[PDB]
């Protein structure tokens, strides 16, 4: 293309996803192919050439398509966002002068699943499973911890936090769990 665009792009699982064309509205265009290239999949088309009014899908039974808009505006919707929408989705438009491409790096955002427990020796676990990207965990008051990060296949990742505290004048702990989806103190007895 004369002009390329790349960017990422964040989205939370279950949420709509709309994706524009190009960074600016491009007037002229005869051509607009979004070309989606998923985790696993074939590639797929949307697509719309302008002197014929010809609109255009290969992307049956894959949850994508143009965005429903009064003006015809050639933006992408993903109306529920699964783990299985990330991957690039790129729009091409061609106008008489020259190509243009937007190149998008589609993310999803996962929130973790947070389980919290007291253990044999006044210890506690803490663990953010299967957040989309990791979560942080920190721990009220400070302990001696030992903290593990697992990532899986889906591209999901574990943070598991085991800590024990030498203070006998302790008898609560909060684990403190920070992701870009939500953050939370949770409450543990030892
Ligand atoms: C932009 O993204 C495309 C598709 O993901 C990639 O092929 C291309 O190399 C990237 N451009 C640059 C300048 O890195
Ligand atoms: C293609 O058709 C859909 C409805 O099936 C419409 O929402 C969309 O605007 C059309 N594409 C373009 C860029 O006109
Ligand atoms: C990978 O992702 C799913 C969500 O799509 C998650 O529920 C699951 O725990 C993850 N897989 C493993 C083996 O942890």
């Amino acid at each position: 293309p004369l002009t390329q665009v790349n960017t990422t792009v964040s989205v939370q699982i279950g949420t709509k996803a709309l994706l524009c064309c190009f960074s600016i509205p491009l007037t002229k265009a005869v051509l607009i192919t979004w070309i989606i290239k998923l985790r696993g999949l074939p590639s797929c088309t949307i697509a719309y050439k302008v002197d014929t009014k010809t609109n255009e899908t290969s992307c049956l039974g894959r949850n994508i398509t143009w965005a429903s808009t009064p003006d015809h505006s050639p933006e992408l919707q993903i109306s529920a966002v699964t783990l299985q929408h990330e991957g690039t989705y790129t729009c091409e438009t061609v106008t008489p002068e020259g190509n243009f491409e937007k190149n998008y790096d589609l993310q999803v955002l996962v929130p973790p699943e947070v389980t919290y427990f007291p253990e044999k020796n006044r210890s506690a676990v803490c663990e953010a499973m299967a957040g989309k990207p990791a979560a942080q965990i920190s721990w009220s008051p400070d302990g001696d911890c030992v903290t593990t990060s697992e990532s899986h296949s889906n591209g999901t990742v574990t943070v598991r936090s085991t800590c024990h505290w030498e203070q006998n004048n302790v008898s609560d702990v909060s684990c403190i769990v920070s992701h870009l989806t939500g953050n939370q103190s949770l409450s543990i007895e030892l």
